[PDB]
């Protein structure tokens, strides 16, 4: 249980970091985002 | 203590799914958004 | 490792807050955003 529920929060952490680029970006306009 | 992280984490796993699609959303100009 | 991962999945519920604080502006335009 405890190691797949560290696999599941590590996968969590990597999409939110994918989300805050993202957010960053359009809140930015970066090249032209 | 273990249980009640597996609920957290999910609920964090659907809010997360929630932003994925407003910010494809925005990114993508998707039905005007 | 199960306080450990408390730890991490309350990180994550403020980074997963920020997000949506974030987008929500994104989506209505508040202030101009």
């Amino acid at each position: 249980e405890v190691e797949a529920l560290e696999k599941k929060v590590e996968a969590l952490e990597v999409k939110v970091q994918k989300l805050e680029k993202k957010v960053e970006a359009l809140e930015h306009g970066w090249d032209g985002r």
